[PDB]
């Protein structure tokens, strides 16, 4: 109150793959949130722990700095997501 989740003309979305349940997921986050808050969006998501996301774009690897913000990910739309993979085996 306002609070990051309500503060919806700040707010995003990314449009996420996860491979492994073959699901679409529609990530929405604050514009400000940083990759580590991403993947815990996507682990909420997907039950794929933090740090046994790979993240692939355009059929390339996908790094991304802990601190990196969502408003500077790479663009995704449900046509262009970006895929998880999970690193658990």
């Amino acid at each position: 109150p306002l609070g990051s989740t309500s503060d919806i003309l700040h707010r995003m979305v990314i449009h996420v793959f996860s491979l492994q349940q073959m699901t679409a997921h529609k990530i929405y986050i604050h514009s400000y949130n940083t990759a580590t808050i991403f993947h815990e969006l996507v682990y909420k998501q997907t039950k794929i722990i933090s740090s046994n996301q790979e993240l692939i774009y355009e059929g390339r690897r996908l790094v991304l700095e802990p601190g990196r913000l969502a408003q500077h990910f790479p663009k995704t739309t449900e046509e262009n997501p970006i895929f998880v993979v999970s690193l658990e085996r």
